[PDB]
């Protein structure tokens, strides 16, 4: 009943709309613009047809490694625990494991966010710091980072 489909300038506008609703950061037409360049790092979740989740993705090189960063990861309220996470997690994960060159994933969950640190560790991620005022116009302002290791 959940498949994922590709993000495009015909629904991106979906897209902005989901995460306007879903997380509590505002994001700028450049990080939407981000997105239709990323390509399968960037996927639209559908439940019976109907759009209620994305995950939006970049990758990084830093600390001398190649890092898969996940930006946005969601789905709407009433469509949670049916398992369209884990259908973008794991799309995200094949990405990495089929690519072979990434070190590992990492994102940042504010700290109040409590079932998305709990979904996150049941897939192997860990916290390994917490960022204090990582977040500047929300309360909590702090960001745990979680990693898996890849
Ligand atoms: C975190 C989030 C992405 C998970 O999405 P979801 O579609 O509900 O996840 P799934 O149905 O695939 O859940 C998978 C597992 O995660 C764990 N989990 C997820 N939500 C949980 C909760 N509220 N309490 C406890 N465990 C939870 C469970 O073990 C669950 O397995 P189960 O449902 O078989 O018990 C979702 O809650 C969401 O959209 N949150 C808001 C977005 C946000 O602020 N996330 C920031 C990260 S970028
Ligand atoms: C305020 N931060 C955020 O909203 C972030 C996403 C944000 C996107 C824009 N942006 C970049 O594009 C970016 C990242 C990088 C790395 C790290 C690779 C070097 N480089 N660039 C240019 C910064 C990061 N997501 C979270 O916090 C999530 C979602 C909100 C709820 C939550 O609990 N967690």
């Amino acid at each position: 009943r959940i498949e994922l489909g590709d993000v495009t300038p015909h629904n991106i506008k979906q897209l902005k709309r989901l995460n306007q609703v879903i997380f509590p950061v505002s994001y700028n037409d450049k990080f939407y613009k981000d997105v239709l360049e990323v390509g399968e790092l960037a996927k639209l979740a559908y439940f019976n047809d109907i759009a209620v989740g994305a995950v939006c993705c970049r990758v990084d090189h830093s600390q001398n490694q190649k890092r898969l960063y996940i930006m946005t990861l969601g789905c709407l309220a009433p469509y949670r625990r049916l398992g369209i996470g884990t259908k973008m997690l794991n799309h995200v994960l094949n990405i990495c494991e089929k690519d072979g060159t990434f070190d590992n994933i990492y994102l940042h969950v504010q700290i109040s966010n409590e079932s998305a640190i709990d979904f996150y560790r049941k897939f192997g991620f860990e916290i390994i710091e917490t960022k204090k005022n990582y977040y500047k116009r929300i309360e909590p302002a702090d960001a745990h980072v979680l990693q898996k290791n890849l």
